[PDB]
């Protein structure tokens, strides 16, 4: 796997062992042959995990979810994909890794796409090696995988809504249930229903994940209510999934503003990874997976792969090379190569907007791309009527860093930035200049 011009797609069925079996045998390798490595985790979760697994080997984990004390001397470094994407986008060196590992490479968030397009890019080059480790590569077709244990396979119908009737084998069940939901709103609701039918829920979504995770382990639970980013190595001690089959997909309409579609179907490879949360140990053969739909090409002309190529044409390469998406998730996207690159200072703004302010990769680049700096939140009030965000079915307001109370009317609408309470809250403060 360690030569140069190799891209290998390990591609083990869910708990096969990738990470904690198959990832020390490759870094022990790396270290031997005194290749400089780096280690992607999808989250910080899975980057402890991996500490755990990589523990007396020689890594240097370049994030502070981890308490470990260098020697200083390590040439396998461990990080984020996003970090990655992020330290290649600012002017901050990074290593031309001779080994490039992608743990849960199926991640379909944009920093992670670009990540893929970077890495895959250099190993077409003849510069570098990659190994992808993931069970459902792109384009994969199968949503039901071998598993470590057998899973009961059903197709039912899946309440999306609070019920009072109809459904009694969701709550009739005496085990640990993890149900894969498609926003944080729809999980909000079937929460609560849970919760007045006297169980216990823990909600998941990429926002809580690296805090609220945790009480999975230290509260005793009945059900994790979860998006999609469970389906990036999060592991449950639990019997049963329940998978809507459905997420939210953002779509940019006429090139001018961003909605999140749906809800719709899962890709196979989604539905596969929400299904691998289940049927991990061989000793408890008979988990459950009950599937409420079915599956599509969700990720074709899907906003991520979008901001993907928004990303790679602003990571320098080889002069003015561009990276390409990795070949079998390229053609998710009508992007023009080099129609989103930006000139220095405009470059900045946008690298700003995404790490400070914490904007959607494609809302960071309209303002960017507009000769708009960070500081100046002027946009987020002079949009069209149709562009005004509500708050319980009024106009949002907010009160500017003028001291004037204004209604939230952005210039470009991406409704990532309003899709639930917590996130327009962050919105209300940034187009109030507080961060
Ligand atoms: C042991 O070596 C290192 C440890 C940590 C970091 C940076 C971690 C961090 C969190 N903070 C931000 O500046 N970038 C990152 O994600 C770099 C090297
Ligand atoms: C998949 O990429 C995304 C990147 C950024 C965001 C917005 C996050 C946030 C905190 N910032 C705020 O202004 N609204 C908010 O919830 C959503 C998705």
């Amino acid at each position: 796997m360690l030569k140069k011009k190799q891209l290998t797609v390990l591609d083990l069925h869910p708990g096969a062992g990738k990470t904690r079996r198959v990832l020390p045998e490759i870094v022990r390798e790396a270290i031997k042959k005194r290749l400089r490595t780096v280690i992607l985790a999808p989250t910080r979760v899975v980057a402890a995990e991996m500490e755990e697994a990589l523990r007396g080997l020689p890594v240097r984990y370049m994030t502070t979810a981890v308490n470990v004390t260098h020697s200083g001397t390590e040439i396998v470094d461990l990080m984020c994909h996003a970090t990655f994407t992020s330290r290649l986008l600012q002017p901050i060196r990074v290593p031309n890794y001779n080994l490039n590992i992608m743990d849960e490479a199926h991640f379909t968030d944009p920093s992670s796409i670009a990540a893929r397009g970077y890495i895959s890019t250099r190993v077409e080059m003849g510069e570098a090696a990659a190994i992808f480790m993931t069970a459902t590569p792109p384009g994969t077709r199968d949503a039901f995988p071998d598993s470590n244990s057998p899973i009961m396979d059903t197709e039912v119908e899946v309440p999306e809504r609070a019920w009072s009737s109809g459904f009694d084998w969701v709550t009739d069940h005496s085990g640990k249930t993890v149900w894969f939901v498609p926003s944080v709103r729809n999980g909000n609701e079937i929460a609560a229903c849970l919760t007045k039918a006297g169980k216990r829920v823990i909600q998941l979504s990429r926002k809580t994940f690296e805090t609220e995770f945790q009480k999975t382990k230290n509260q005793e639970w009945d059900f994790v209510i979860t998006t999609d980013i469970s389906e990036m190595g999060a592991n449950f001690k639990a019997d049963r999934v329940i998978d809507s089959r459905r997420c939210l997909k953002p779509v940019i309409l006429d090139g001018e503003r961003v909605i999140l579609a749906g809800p719709m179907p899962v890709t196979h490879a989604s539905a596969a990874q929400r299904r691998g949360r289940i049927g991990r140990n061989p000793n408890k053969p008979g988990d459950e997976y009950m599937y409420g739909g079915g599956c599509a090409e969700t990720d074709e002309g899907h906003a991520h792969w979008l901001e993907a190529r928004m990303l790679l044409d602003n990571i320098y390469l080889q002069d003015g090379l561009i990276a390409s998406l990795y070949r079998p998730e390229a053609d998710k996207v009508a992007a023009i190569e080099g129609e989103f690159k930006l000139r220095t200072e405009q470059r900045k703004t946008f690298v700003e907007l995404m790490k400070r302010g914490d904007l959607p990769v494609w809302l960071a680049y309209q303002v960017a791309s507009a000769g708009i700096t960070y500081t100046d939140r002027r946009w987020c009030f002079d949009g069209t009527t149709n562009n005004t965000i509500m708050e319980d079915s009024v106009p949002a307001e907010v009160w500017t860093k003028y001291g004037e109370k204004r209604v939230l009317k952005p210039r470009w609408m991406d409704a990532r930035v309003c899709s639930d309470h917590a996130a327009l809250k962050s919105f209300k403060e940034f187009a109030a200049g507080k961060r």
